[PDB]
């Protein structure tokens, strides 16, 4: 496609004025034909930069300067307040009738539900050198994010369950080996990988050059998705898929509505509290006729989440709800002296406003709409690391960010209804930070959010869950293992873990089908019950650890338990000794970012 014409005369666009990328070209001959290969290359990768951003490298290079003017300024909404539409979530380990309708309601909306995961960012940052989505959820199964998140879309929305991936350069041929091993067959899956963005070596949107002379790329952010779902086609078989010049054949959003679904779910890589946030969200979606709904939990004013606000930038502005994003908030409370108050806004210890956890939950019409009137472009950003205090000189080089709540700044006070919902802080359970950050953290009285405190809380979850429904779990709420070098301590047992097989959605009616008679299932705070397949539990006195294995078919017949016993040495935790010597290391970095191994000793297993 791209001629060495027109890799002259884009050559020649990027030396002119404005562009100033002839450093680019240092000692390089006149003409195009008498370059060589790695010139001819670095041309051919600036001349079809075009295929994957609007306008080009030129374009980029325009939006990079207006975004560096604009982040030199300081940050001013004209005005700042609370969302009008906000709604309170009941307690998750409260079976209330409001928690029963609004389960019921939000599980009866999974089965017309689109499922988007953004999976293309790196966790480098926990000390852990794989994809996010291969970390284990919990070591009791070892069942990765990603398995966790198919499978339980897939038990809610049937096998053909529409399922989109967003992965990137550095993630996705993992993700697809994950996929094969884990020997996961999602039918209506697609995976669609983002494409990295060109860097700033300097203020001026000078394009930045890697060890080889090569151009430097960096992640554009997971507002990507939008534009990757515009531009996502399907073709199958014996169908009606025209193939339209925009692409062959048919646009996936159109194959979406065509097959009914009504809704569009966006969650993140690691955190598992989605499966009790979502269906929750779509009841209230409905009842409120909201087009758009946060998850939001209440923020403690030190925390690195964003605030759902309703805002106006500039005074003649539209009121607008939408995220405001950690940095910007800190930045604007230190601003506005004079902004009408007597003491700072921290009066019931959380911040004014709630903080978004990024599970959005749209409308499928309405979300279609803004997707084909904006092409899934959302308004972008730049937030370079400095070097020095004042001085202007990067520490790395800067690229232009998006993020994918932005696309809330499409949706207008008078045409659409965008809210949010307010869970308990317990909901949110994310894996962000590694053991010496979480130490760090928690001495200032923060929260970790960190792999043993994923695992810890995920652990809870089901003991709540099924508290919930009655089953008398007691158990001490001390910690069983201190990891970091004594800075915190974590609880996991009694451990529960139910597969979607037998917890079915997860709802507290699905779990009570598992429980019919939850009085006589007493489980001893140090054992461990795994539940695969189709099981009832009757009755069970379970002094160690069993599994339980049903009928891996959903509509088999189940196999149910009544009066056993099970006593046995069960399983224990300890911490990662410091002292380890690391020869014959069975400790892997999945092991080594929570701070401790359990010991699987003893485990009884019933089958049929
Ligand atoms: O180029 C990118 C960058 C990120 N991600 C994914 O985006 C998610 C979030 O990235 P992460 O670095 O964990 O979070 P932030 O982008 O820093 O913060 C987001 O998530 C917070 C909740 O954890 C919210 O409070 C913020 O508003 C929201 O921007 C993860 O699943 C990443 O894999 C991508 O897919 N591609």
């Amino acid at each position: 496609n791209p001629s060495n014409s027109n890799l002259q005369a884009l050559r020649e666009e990027l030396c002119t004025p404005g562009l100033d990328q002839g450093h680019l070209f240092e000692g390089w001959p006149e003409t195009v034909d008498e370059c060589n290969e790695r010139q001819i290359a670095l041309l051919t990768d600036l001349y079809m930069f075009s295929n994957m951003y609007p306008g080009g490298v030129a374009q980029y290079i325009r939006n990079g300067h207006e975004l560096l003017a604009r982040e030199s300024e300081e940050v001013d909404f004209a005005a700042l307040e609370m969302p009008p539409l906000i709604f309170e979530a009941p307690s998750l380990h409260r079976r209330t009738a409001e928690r029963t309708a609004l389960e019921n309601a939000g599980t009866a909306m999974l089965c017309k539900t689109v499922f988007v995961l953004v999976a293309g960012g790196l966790g480098e940052r926990l000390g852990y050198s794989s994809i996010k989505v291969s970390l284990p959820v919990e070591t009791a199964t070892n069942t990765t994010y990603l398995a966790y998140y198919l499978r339980w879309a897939q038990r809610v929305g049937g096998k053909e369950v529409p399922f989109v991936i967003m992965t990137s350069d550095d993630t996705h041929d993992r993700t697809l080996q994950l996929l094969r091993e884990l020997q996961l067959e999602v039918p209506n899956l697609h995976v669609l990988k983002q494409g990295q963005v060109f860097c700033f070596a300097d203020s001026a949107a000078h394009l930045a050059l890697d060890e080889t002379g090569k151009l430097l790329r960096k992640p554009h952010g997971h507002g990507d998705v939008h534009s990757l779902i515009y531009n996502a086609t399907v073709k199958r078989d014996v169908v009606p898929d025209s193939g339209d010049g925009t692409a062959t054949a048919q646009p996936l959003v159109n194959d979406w509505l065509a097959a009914g679904y009504e809704s569009i779910v966006f969650i993140q890589d690691t955190n598992a509290g989605a499966t009790i946030t979502i269906p929750i969200s779509l009841a209230l979606s409905a009842e409120h006729s909201l087009d758009m709904n946060f998850t939001c939990i209440p923020r403690v004013p030190k925390e690195p989440i964003g605030l759902l606000c309703r805002t106006k930038k500039n005074s003649g502005d539209p009121w607008l709800v939408a995220n405001v994003e950690y940095n910007v908030f800190a930045e604007v409370s230190r601003a506005l002296n004079k902004d009408g108050g007597d003491e700072v806004s921290d009066p019931t210890g959380f911040s004014p406003f709630p903080g978004s956890v990024n599970t959005l939950v749209f409308k499928l019409s309405s979300y279609v709409d803004r997707l084909r009137e904006s092409h899934g472009i959302v308004p972008e950003f730049i937030n370079p690391k400095y070097s020095d205090e004042t001085r202007r000189s990067f520490k790395k080089p800067a690229r232009i960010e998006s993020l994918m709540q932005d696309i809330a700044l499409l949706f207008s006070e008078d045409d659409y209804r965008v809210g949010g919902t307010v869970f308990e802080r317990f909901s949110y359970q994310p894996v962000k930070n590694s053991l010496e950050e979480a130490a760090g953290l928690v001495a200032q009285g923060n929260g970790a959010y960190c792999a043993a405190t994923g695992e810890a809380a995920f652990y809870e979850l089901q003991r709540r869950r099924l508290k919930a429904i009655g089953l008398p779990l007691f158990y001490s709420s001390q910690p069983e293992v201190t990891v970091a070098k004594d800075a915190f301590g974590v609880r996991l047992f009694p451990i529960i873990v139910l597969d979607t097989v037998c917890a079915s959605s997860g709802s507290l009616d699905d779990l009570a089908r598992v429980f019919p008679t939850p009085e006589k299932v007493h489980i001893d705070q140090h054992s461990t019950l795994i539940v695969e397949g189709r099981v009832i539990i009757e009755s069970l006195e379970l002094y160690g650890a069993l599994t339980i294995r049903g009928p891996t078919d959903s509509m088999a017949l189940p196999h149910v338990v009544r009066n056993a016993v099970v006593r046995n040495a069960g399983w224990s935790v300890h911490a990662i000794l410091s002292l380890c010597a690391g020869r014959d290391s069975r400790l892997s970095e999945v092991d080594r970012i929570r701070g401790f191994v359990l010991k699987k000793t003893a485990m009884a297993v019933m089958d049929c």
